[PDB]
This record gives structure tokens, sequence and C-alpha cells, in this order.
């Protein structure tokens, strides 16, 4: 790409600088698309390795090209089991591809909605399944925090699962907001943002702690939209004024208490991710938490 070549942006993560020349270019003849899944995401294979393929439309702006490169650089430099892997890229053929770990369980929000206990599947999910998802994402967030990377958009829609069934691992699977900020409103994820985002606009890992609290609410509600029946501005005014969400239906007290600590008004009063993990791990050990039945959706 001449835009990518002429600009040739550097990307810094964890004290190391990378650029387009550092990306692992997979020959296009080795890549086959199998089906569309979800911009466009396809299932593909690399000669074989099963992958997810993100594509860049051939009709795109110069900014879109640079965005796509920065997304590749960002994902390629992460090294953690709870962040989706990047197999490589194919940027020297059109349309351009980024090749990612296939996450056959799909996105977490959709999974929660589709796998809710119902009279026909009364035991589809248990509390422990939800705590394992929470732990998995908290582990990824702790890696980001330890590497001074602020995600800015932790939400169930941005988490992915390795498979639908038992043994699934949840991973962070989108970095678009971080990418936009690295390169730099009705599209802001207001419902995931702490009060101070709207005051001084200052982001820290404590902003990700707040968002993680909202993710935990999403998990234990089985995929409900946060602040049901409030608009973005209503939520902004609500949370600023000290308003917080009620516990999800049947949510154990100890889990709800993790949410409420994540939502402390003062950032310094919120737990870091090592503390969040410890609390999630204690909940997972407590028989009265894990023996709590999830509500049936009639
Ligand atoms: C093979 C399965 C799959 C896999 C993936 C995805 C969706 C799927 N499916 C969508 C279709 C469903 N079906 C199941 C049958 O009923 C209809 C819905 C079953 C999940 C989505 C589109 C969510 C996805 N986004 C990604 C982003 C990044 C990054 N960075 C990396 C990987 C991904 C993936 C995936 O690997």
């Amino acid at each position: 790409s001449t835009i990518m070549t002429d600009y040739n942006p550097n990307y810094c993560f964890a004290g190391k600088t990378s650029s387009i020349s550092d990306l692992k270019e997979v020959p296009r003849k080795n890549i086959t698309l199998i089906r569309g899944l979800g911009g466009e995401v396809y299932e593909g294979q690399v000669s074989p390795l099963q992958v997810a393929v993100k594509t860049l439309p051939e009709v795109c702006s110069e900014q879109d090209e640079l965005d796509f490169l920065m997304e590749a650089l960002i994902i390629s430099k992460f090294n953690h089991q709870n962040i989706v892997r990047c197999i490589g890229v194919s940027l020297q053929s059109l349309p351009r591809f980024i090749l990612l770990e296939l996450m056959a369980g799909g996105d977490l929000k959709s999974f929660l909605r589709e796998t809710r206990p119902r009279p026909s599947q009364p035991s589809s999910l248990a509390m422990l399944d939800l705590l394992h998802v929470a732990r998995d994402i908290a582990c990824g967030c702790q890696y980001l925090e330890e590497n001074h990377f602020i995600h800015r958009d932790i939400a169930a829609r941005n988490c992915l699962l390795t498979c639908p069934g038992p043994g699934r691992v949840a991973k962070i699977g989108d970095f678009g907001m971080a990418r936009d900020i690295y390169r730099a409103c009705a599209m802001l994820p207001v419902k995931w943002m702490p009060p101070e985002a709207f005051m001084e606009g200052i982001f820290t890992s404590k902003t990700d702690t707040w968002s993680f609290g909202v993710l935990l609410w999403e998990i234990f509600s089985l995929g409900y939209m946060p602040y049901p029946s409030k608009s973005n501005q209503e939520v902004l005014e609500f949370v600023t004024s000290g308003g917080r969400m009620d516990p999800p239906k049947n949510c154990p007290g100890p889990v709800y208490r993790i949410m409420t600590q994540c939502w402390q008004h003062q950032p310094e009063d919120r737990p870091n991710f090592a503390i969040i993990l410890e609390r999630i791990e204690y909940c997972t050990q407590d028989p009265d938490v894990i023996n709590t039945a999830l509500p049936i959706e009639y």
C-alpha cells in the first residue's frame, strides 16, 4: 500500500517500536476463505490453520487504510492467552487481510443471549461458567494494565469465545477504540465509561476497571443491555450523580460487590485487576455463590 508505505507509521507497545515491515506477511496463495461470519469477518484457512479473516474494503479512504495497518500492529504485538492471537497479515494483495485466531464460540454478548437457561435448556449455563468468563477477561485486562495499555472499550460485544461448549476460553477481541485514540459523540460507549471520562476526559487503567464492572453486569445478567431504558445522556447524568445499576437477577451478593467496587466514584478507590482477579477467584471457591441457580428465561 502506497498510503501505508508513504506514511509508514510506527507503533509503540511495552517500550518496543514496530512498523509494517515487522508484520508477518502470509502469501495470498496460502489463504482460502470458507464462509462469511460477521466490516466483514470470514472463516478461512492458511496452508491447515483455521483462522478468522478481517478484510479491508478495496473502496476505502486513506484513513481507513492507516486504521487497518494500526489494527494489525496493535494485535500483532500483544502476547497473552486471553487476547486473540494474530497469525499474520496479507497486506500485499487486494483486498487486504488480517489473519486472527478463530474464536468458534463467537462474541460473548451473543453467546450469553443464545445460551440463557430456558425451559428447553434449563442447565445450559451455570454460575461457574460465568465466573470463568469473568476471570478470563480479567486476566487479559491485567496483562493490558501491567503493560500500560488502556483498552477504553471493555464490553461483552468486544469479547470472544474459543468454543460454545465446556472448556471455552474468553478473550479480548477488539481494539478499535484504542486504535482510534492512538491515531487521534453519538458513537461513544457511554454506558461503559466512568464519570471522569465526561469531566476531564482523562483515561487510566481505572477507567478500564469501571468498564470491567459493567462487563461483569453484562455477564451476570446473561447479555442484557446495561441501564435498560436509559439513553446515553440519562446514564451520564445518572452515574455522575452517584447512580448505579441494581444487581442482575439472582446475582450473588459477593459478585455484585465486585461490580460496586469497580464503580467507585473516585478512581483511586477502584480495585486494580490483580485485586479483581483475587475477588473473582474467592467467589469461584464459595459454594453459596456457585450453587446459585441462574434465572430461567420463560
Ligand atoms: C466460527 C464461528 C465464529 C467465529 C468468529 C466470529 C463469529 C463466529 N460465528 C458467527 C455465526 C454463529 N452462528 C452459529 C450457528 O447459528 C447462527 C450463528 C457462530 C459464531 C466473530 C465474527 C464474532 C469474530 N470476530 C472476531 C474478531 C477477531 C479479532 N480481532 C478475531 C476473531 C473473530 C471472530 C471469530 O472467530
